[PDB]
């Protein structure tokens, strides 16, 4: 009965159109069986496509039901980045019309709360230098959705964290650790406290960018949420290194550095060598 | 990230091997720095305070972060203990929620596994009666962290490994060594261990809380692992006096000593024969 | 996949299964409004509207949220949200230049709005219409469609609340949205602009006044189906007036465009072309 | 390598059985392409059968590396259950032993963060009523991560909300509202606002548990993450109804119950005929 609503997404009509689309929009919210349903008709070509349409209520539902189909299984997410809706999402984050870019970053963040694959696909798409833009919008609902979405990028591993840093985004989260709207305050304390929780490099960029007289400031908060945030954090920046160090430990690098330690490279001997006088 | 990392130590890439090894010698430096960088940005007093907070959640988020703190260098953690943190952190080993008293003991473990200066602190906050009552809990979770940090203060000097004596700990320590749980069997071994390293008076009251019985009958254990600790243990008690190598010939040793040369395990057909030697 | 799985097993050969299923959706049926009746009951409305003078973003909105869906129930429900005292914040958080807050504010007062007439009427006198008006050109769409949305509701009203409504001049605006590009805000217009249609002749002749017929006989010649219906709906309001106002609707040339019509595919539109044209003689 | 050491699992050789298992656990406790690695050469199999070891160590050991595994994706989580591990954790939650006690309920409550099928793996396990009981624990380690596990479960959809309600978790859930410590306090509201998240018959019967008075009284609450956990269950419970009543609307409801006025069973009639009276 399925593969019909598909084929009336290149209907003439708009009525049509948009009788199938408001009942796709729907059947891909009902979980992940039902999902699957709508993925394995084919939609997801049609649907990506119509991220072009200049009928804004035919762009809306289709972002709309992309992004519901994205908030199922890894493998459901997978499936929306392999139709290439990415590209496109990523220039709705330029639209003028706020209710569009606010259904575009809420498809990313859900596409972004994925497996470090799919985190990865959001990175090589081009997404982080719109999301750190977007850290100075003075609308504080796209605000809170561009802060969430880096929050679950970085919720990735090492690398993904990395290419949050190596955007810019850490000054900005700096500043609005002095935000007086808690509700961006706590985002922020969110995706920064994702950032101290990756490894040494990770915690080292942290400090740089002086988070750390800000999160010490944050302990005289009488709001309890916010204090949580700060000190899960600092426990982060103090534990990570450490942990880290001892997981190396545990991965084979001892062993690793003393086989370099005679490399015939001369600039990878004193490098292997210094390294090992720091695992001690 | 780190098993990658490692394997590409060995990489046949160069420029893989390089950037590889760049990261891998920053890991190496560890995270004392920036534990440092905590401290020295004013966590310190904010945490202390936090530890009388009657909030649990609050409070063990500032536990877990003040535990990690002291997971640093010996500076680091002499900072924890110059704050303040000690005389709170003994009270926490009253209390009833084990959730609390678990981060408490860890943090107290941290601190004593620094060098001699930060044990005694702990020694001199009163540790240790709590200590020692934790040894009969029913609780394995609450008893081996207690046995962890008890361990930790028995690996200092013979002012530190008295104090454990006095304050009474080798019977539990005995009694333990009946356990059926090889994790908690092993541990109250090590512990020993580090009671039989210190002088005479030290290796006596060991002697005299009927130690040998137990760990001769030890040896005779087919866990290689149990059986290291208990030679090791043994071979501290061999390395004393005149009064305690007889007291270890009339535990009926030499029979059990006399099977351990042929084992496959290097180490343990060393000691083996430095404890035969050492008694005649 | 709980409700499709349920709608599945009434048409069902099995009896038990239809029974089942048919008790669960019975119970659905039967909606949220005793359940929001029991979260006012047990005391929330008061705190709920003390929690809207709150300096905290991240609790106002939450606070904000719960105040809408309980307003989200029928009339009896709306009017205690009324009645705790919600509407003089609710209209404050209209100048808010928190959109976050705004949009929660705005679609809190669009569900009070959707109950009956005493309803409206208060959201009208906390004073809440020149802000709704004034976000008509606001160049924010999330905002912008939430206004229109909470003001077609007000016109969907009596006679007295549409009046209030063009009182507070709204029909410039909802006139100039006619030429927006963005089907979206488009239908809302065109909707709320129908609302205000279907009170009295006076009503209907200030929409008249207002300049809405051109934009509205231009919308006839639309390829897009969905705007040519609200468009007929709108015009087919304006249609059902008294002589004058049958008459200028003539004089805007709506005839030519009305016949031009009769032949159309689509459905719910030649009986309502045909009724409008019927209208004038 | 990694094919003989799933081999030595299975070995009677207890030191090398050991060596094994901790490579394995090394190994396995980084990444998601390690993870793999370890499943495809088929250590699951073994690595359940040694939670029947009488050997600590080696439960524990192996307890916490599918601890691990299970803290992959989906179908990491799915491989840990596909290999029957199941029913061996849910026994473990009758173990004295609280460290053990409370790796199975950590691995218990990581399977149930995957998607609906796997929470309901989890369900048709027998862990509820287990689960339940835990409620009464004094021991607040074990209690929150138990409510950790329960709140996981409610996540899913209507049907395993309805089977935690089903199982009785919600008079101690209710109870808990009253809770002097904040991190059980939390948990439980969590929980519970999971629960109320679903359908009209779950909010039913979490308003018929006696939950709005508590929730009522939390609005004073001067912690913030509690008044904002209470704020969100509050707005669940006065809207799922209404959400539900529409979404039905939407899935061809209409049509169906008109459709049953043409039944040979007036009782049919009858309710099909209050149903879309209601449906306005
Ligand atoms: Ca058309
Ligand atoms: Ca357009
Ligand atoms: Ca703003
Ligand atoms: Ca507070
Ligand atoms: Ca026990
Ligand atoms: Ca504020
Ligand atoms: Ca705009
Ligand atoms: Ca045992
Ligand atoms: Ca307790
Ligand atoms: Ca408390």
């Amino acid at each position: 009965e399925l593969p019909q609503m598909v084929q009336q997404l290149n209907s003439p009509d708009q009525q049509e159109l948009q009788s199938a689309l408001r009942k796709l929009s729907q059947i891909a919210s009902g979980g992940n069986e039902q999902i699957q349903a709508v993925i394995d008709a084919g939609a997801l070509p049609a649907l990506v496509q119509l991220l072009s349409s200049p009928n804004e209520q035919i762009l809306q539902e289709a972002l709309w039901t992309l992004g519901n189909i994205a908030s199922g299984g890894n493998e459901q997410i997978q499936a929306v980045i392999d139709a290439g809706a990415l590209p496109a999402l990523v220039q709705l984050l330029s639209s003028p019309n706020e209710q569009i870019l606010q259904e575009a970053l809420w498809t990313l963040g859900n596409i972004a709360s994925g497996g470090n694959e799919q985190i990865q696909a959001v990175i090589d798409a081009g997404a982080l230098p719109a999301l750190v833009q977007l850290l100075s919008s003075p609308n504080e609902q796209i605000l809170q959705e561009a802060l969430w979405t880096l929050g679950n990028i970085a919720s990735g591993g090492n690398e993904q964290i990395q290419a949050v840093i190596d955007a810019g985004a850490l000054p900005a989260l700096v500043q609005l650790l002095s935000s007086p709207n808690e509700q961006i305050l706590q985002e922020a304390l969110w995706t920064l406290g994702n950032i101290a929780s990756g490894g040494n490099e990770q915690i080292q960029a942290v400090i740089d960018a002086g988070a750390l007289p800000a999160l010490v400031q944050l302990l005289s908060s009488p709001n309890e949420q916010i204090l949580q945030e700060a000190l899960w954090t600092l426990g982060n920046i103090a534990s990570g290194g450490n942990e880290q160090k001892q997981a190396v430990k545990e991965a084979g690098a001892e062993p690793a550095l003393e086989q370099l330690q005679s490399s015939p490279n001369e600039k990878i001997q004193k490098e292997a060598q210094e390294a090992l006088e720091k695992i001690q």
